[PDB]
């Protein structure tokens, strides 16, 4: 599955207890091509993501340095 | 449950058939405070709902009127 996210917003950082777990939902709305990643019900990740239809492998040739 | 819409958008009209039905699937996403309508996996309805934590009735007081 080759993906494409655009538009993603990190609205805030989880930090990994030293015991326990700390639980993460993903939500998403295939209609909108958008996604929800919340905490215990406080937002911490948004944007959009959906399947790359035609990749191109032109896309990863190395630009040309400036220097 | 006193509610509040902000930034509604209707995409696109759907047509009740004579016969038959139509099936619309709401998805909603808390920690966004977002909802989507789909049908058939088409995007028909976007925005915000949420619950409206305090009301004030003033808000419904007749505005001044134009004549």
């Amino acid at each position: 599955l080759p993906v494409v996210f655009e538009d993603v917003v990190l609205h805030q950082a989880t930090i990994l207890p030293k015991t326990g777990t700390v639980s993460l939902e993903v939500r998403l709305l295939e209609a909108s091509r958008a996604f929800e990643v919340s905490e215990n019900g406080n937002l911490v990740v948004s944007g959009k993501v959906y399947q790359w239809d035609d990749p191109d492998p032109r896309l990863f040739d190395h630009p040309e340095s400036p220097t």
